DNA sequence: TTTTTTTTTTTTTTTTTTTTT
DNA sequence: AAAAAAAAAAAAAAAAAAAAA
C-alpha cells in the first residue's frame, strides 16, 4: 500500500544538514587536535544530540590491521544517577569489549586498558548533568592521565551542577552556545525541510508568508518542533488522500501546542 | 431475591459511550500511528481513567502465533512516590513477565528486552503527577530509544510538575482537554443513562425540566456526579418497593453533597 | 464400590490435547530436524512438563534389528545443584545402561558411546535453572561434538541463570514462550474438561456463564489451577451422594485459594 | 527422496574463507616460526574455534621418514575443571600414543618424548580459562623446556583468568584479537554464502537492502547467527516446496530470536 | 536552620562437599 | 584413612548525598 508506505517512511528519523551542525563539527575538530577540554550547552530541542551523532559519524573507526579497531572518537549517554561502576561499563561496551563480574576498582584498570591501544582522541558524554558529583572524580583522572579530550555535552541546567565543585569548573571553562533558529536561517530551513525530508507527491510550498507566519508562531525556532509540525502534518494529510500538506492541516496541528 | 439481584448489579460499574471518549480514542489513533508523545489534562470526575481503559478494550492484544503476544498498548497507573524500580517492575508485569530479584541497572535492560518483541506502539501513564521527578529521565529515555508514543494522562496539578523540568516540557508541549458536560449534552447524556444504565421497571423521565434542574444544580457537569446521583437514587428507591426513583428521592440524595 | 472406584480414578492425572501442546510439538519436530539447540520459557503451573511429557511418548523408542534400542529422543530432569557426575549418570540410565563405579572423566567417555549408536538426535532438559553453573560445559560440549539438539526447558528464573556466562547465552538464543489461558480458549477448555476428564453421572454445564465467572476468578488462566479446581471439586461432591459438581461445591473450593 | 538429500547435506557443517581466517593463518604463521607464545581472543561465535581447524588441516601431518609421523600443530581442547593428568593424556592421543596405566609424575615423561621427535611446532589450547589454574605451571613447562610455541585461544573471561597469575601474564602478552563483521564486509559474507553454503536450485538475492537490514538485525554480525538464521530458513523453506527462501521465512525465523 | 528516609556497597565468616592419592 | 580445594551463601550495621518543613 502506496499510504503506508509513506507513513512508515514519514515516521523515521533523518539527519539534515545546517550551519548549525558544520559549526560544531570544525569546534570539536579543533579541541580534538588541541587535546583540550570543552562544554556545548543550549536550549532543549535545538538538535544538540543529534549533532554529536553526526560527528561520530563523521570520522567512523578504522580497522585496517589484525589489532583491535581504532576508534578515535567516544560517544556515551550515561542513565539516571550514573555511579562510578555505571560509567566504566558503557565507556567499555561501546569499544565492543565484554565487562566480567568485579569491582570498580578491577574493571578501572580495564577500562584504562581498553582506553589504550584504541585511538580515543575524544569522549562526548552527553547529558552530563545526569550523574553522581563523586563520578566527576573519574572524568577528571581519565581526562588528566591519558591524551584524551572530553566534551561533556548538557543543557542550561548543567551549569548550575558544573559550579558546585572548583576543579571541575576550572578545568571545563571553554563553552560553545548551541542555539536556536530566526530571521532568514528559519524560512532557508523550512525551504530545505520540504524538498529534502519530505517526498510528497505535490509541493505545499511552506516558504509562503501566509504559512510561514504559522510555521514560525508554533516553532519559536526551535528545529525539533519545526520537525514536529511539518511531520504530523505531513501524515496526516496522506491520510486524508491529500497529495500536499493544507493550510488548514498547519492550523489545525499547531492549535494542539 | 429479585431486589437483591438489582441491587448487586447497580452497585457495580459499566462503559457508557460519550462525545468526549470516542473524541479521545480518534486523537489517541493519531499520536499512535505518527509516534507523537503528548499530554491529556483535564478536572477530576470528568471521565478521564475511563475513556483510557476503554482504548485499551477497543485494541486487544493478538495471540495468533505461539511467539509472545503482540501488545499494541500498554496502560499503567504508577503508586505513590513511584521510583525507578516500580516503574519498570509495573511495566514488565502487564506484559505477563514475572520480574527476578536485582537491581534497577538490570531489570530496566529486561523491561527494553521485553519492550522489544512485544508491539508497545503506545505507553498510557495515568496519574502522572504520582512520578518521583527523578524516573522522567527513564521515561525520556523509553520515548527516545524507541519509537513509542507515551500519553502522560493527568489532572490540572500535574502541569505544575511538568514546568519544573524544560527538558520534559519541552516533549510533552501537544494536549487534548477533556472539559466537563453542559448545554444539550447534559440533557442527552441524562437520557442515554436512564436508558442503558438503568433498568428499572418503571421508567423515571429523568429528562423532565422539574428534576433535570435538580441533575443539574447536584452534579454541576460531572460525569462522576451524574453516576453517584442516580446509581445510589436507584437502590435507595427500590429499598422502599418502589418502581422508579420518585423526585422525592433526587432532592432526598441531592440534600447530602 | 462405585464411589471408591470414582475418586480412585478422579485422583490420578491423565493428558488433554490442547492447542499449546500441538504447538509446542511441532516446533519441537522443527528444531529436531535443523538440530538447532534452543531453549523454552514458561511460567509455572501453565503445563510445560506435561507437554514435554507427551511430545517424548509421540516418538517413541524403535527396535528393528538386535543393536540396542533406536532412542530418537532423551528426557531427563537434573536433581538440585546437579554436578557433572550426575548428570550423565542420569542420561545413561535413561537409555537403559547401568552405570559402573569410575570418575567423571571415565563415564563422561561412556556417555558419548551409549550417545551414539541410538539416534539420540534430541536432549530435552528440564528446570534447567537447578545445575550447577559448571556443568554447562558438558551440556555445550555434546551440543557442539554430537549432531543433537539441546531444549533447555524452564521458568522466568533460568533467563536469569544463561545470561550469566557469554557462551551458554549466546548458544541458547532462540526461544518458545509457553503462555497461559484467557478469553475463548479458556471456556473452550473448560468443556473439553468436562466433556474428557470428567465422567460424572450427571452433567454439571461448567461452561455456563454463573459458573465460568468463578473457575475464572479461581484459575487465573492457569491450566494447573482449573485441574485443581474441578478435581478436588469433583471428590468432594461425589463424597456427598451427588451425581454433580453444585455451584456451591465450586465456590467452597474456590474460597480456599 | 531429493527433499531429505538436500536436508542431510544443510543440517551439516562446512568451512567458508574469509578475510579473518587468513588473517589468522597468516598472524599464526609468523608465530611458529619465530616459536612465540601468544594469545587469541574475541567474542562468542565469531567464528574462533573453526579457523583454528581450518590451521591445522592447512599443514597437515607429513609421514615420509623412518621416524614417527610429524605433527608440526598440535590442537587440543581441555575438558571442565581440567586437572595435570587430563591435559598429558588428551596431547599424547592426539599424537596417537595410548596412554597406559601409570601417576602424572609417570606420563608427564612419556608426553615429553612424544612432544620430541614429531615436531610439534605449536601447540594450539582452545577454551584456555577452562582450565585449572594449577596446570599453567604445566604449560609453561613445555614452552620454556621445549622449542614449542603455545596459543591459549580464548573468549573475554580468558583475560580475567590470566591476570590472577603473574608468570603467565607476562608469557602469554602478545595478542590477536577477533572482532565480529559490520559494513560492506557483512554484505560481501552475505553474498559468498548464498554462492558457497547454499545450493538451492532457485537463488535467494540475499545481497538486497529488503532482506539485508533483516538479516543485519538478526545476526549483528555474528559469523554464527547469519548461519543459524539463513541454514534453518532453507531447510524450512524447502521443507514447504519452495525453491528458494522467501522474505516470510527470514522474518518468521528472525522473529525466534 | 531542622529531621528523617532511604540506598547501595561492602566485606568477614562459617560451613559443607566431592573427589584424588 | 587423613588432606586440599571450591564453592555458597546469610549477616549487621553504616557513612552519607539528597530531600521535605
Ligand atoms: N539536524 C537535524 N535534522 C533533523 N532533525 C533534527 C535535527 N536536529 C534536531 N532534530 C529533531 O529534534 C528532535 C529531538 O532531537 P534533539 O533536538 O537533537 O534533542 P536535544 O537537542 O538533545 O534536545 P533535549 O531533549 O533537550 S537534550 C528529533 O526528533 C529530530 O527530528
Ligand atoms: N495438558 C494437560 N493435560 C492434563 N493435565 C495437565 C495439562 N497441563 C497441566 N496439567 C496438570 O498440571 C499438573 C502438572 O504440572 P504442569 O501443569 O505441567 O505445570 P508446569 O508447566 O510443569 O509448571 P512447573 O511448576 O514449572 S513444572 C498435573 O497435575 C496435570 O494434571
Ligand atoms: N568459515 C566458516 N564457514 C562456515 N561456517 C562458519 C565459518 N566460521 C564460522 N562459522 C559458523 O559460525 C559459528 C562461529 O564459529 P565458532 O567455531 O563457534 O567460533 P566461536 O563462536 O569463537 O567459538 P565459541 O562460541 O567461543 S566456543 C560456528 O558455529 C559455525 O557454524
Ligand atoms: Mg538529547
Ligand atoms: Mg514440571
Ligand atoms: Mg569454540
Amino acid at each position: 500500500e502506496w499510504l503506508q508506505a509513506e507513513i512508515a517512511r514519514l515516521k523515521g528519523k533523518s539527519i539534515v544538514p545546517l550551519q548549525q551542525v558544520k559549526t560544531l563539527h570544525d569546534w570539536l575538530d579543533g579541541k580534538r587536535k588541541a587535546r583540550k577540554s570543552c562544554r556545548v550547552v543550549g536550549e532543549s530541542r535545538t538538535g544538540k544530540t543529534v549533532a554529536c551523532d553526526a560527528y561520530r559519524y563523521r570520522h567512523k573507526p578504522q580497522q585496517e590491521a589484525g589489532r583491535p579497531p581504532t576508534v578515535p572518537v567516544v560517544y556515551i549517554r550515561p542513565h539516571q544517577k550514573c555511579g562510578p561502576k555505571d560509567l566504566f561499563k558503557k565507556i567499555t561496551e561501546y569499544l565492543k569489549y565484554r565487562v566480567t563480574k568485579g569491582t570498580v576498582s578491577d574493571f578501572r584498570d580495564r577500562t584504562i586498558e581498553v582506553l589504550k591501544g584504541c585511538g580515543v582522541e575524544m569522549l562526548i558524554i552527553d547529558e552530563a548533568d545526569r550523574l553522581k558529583p563523586e563520578t566527576f572524580a573519574d572524568v577528571r583522572d581519565i581526562a588528566e592521565d591519558l591524551g584524551i579530550a572530553v566534551v561533556l555535552v548538557g543543557t542550561d541546567r548543567l551549569d548550575a551542577v558544573i559550579k558546585r565543585d572548583e576543579q571541575v569548573l576550572e578545568r571545563f571553562r571553554a563553552h560553545l552556545r548551541f542555539g536556536k533558529l530566526s530571521g532568514e536561517d528559519f524560512k532557508n530551513t523550512v525551504e530545505m525541510w520540504e524538498q529534502m525530508v519530505l517526498k510528497l507527491p505535490v509541493s505545499s510550498n511552506l516558504k509562503s508568508k501566509e504559512m510561514l507566519r504559522i510555521l514560525t508562531s508554533a516553532t519559536e525556532g526551535y528545529i525539533g518542533r519545526l520537525d514536529e509540525i511539518l511531520r504530523e502534518a505531513a501524515i496526516r494529510s496522506l491520510s486524508r488522500g491529500l497529495k500536499k500538506i493544507d493550510k488548514a492541516v498547519l492550523q489545525e496541528v499547531a492549535k494542539e501546542y
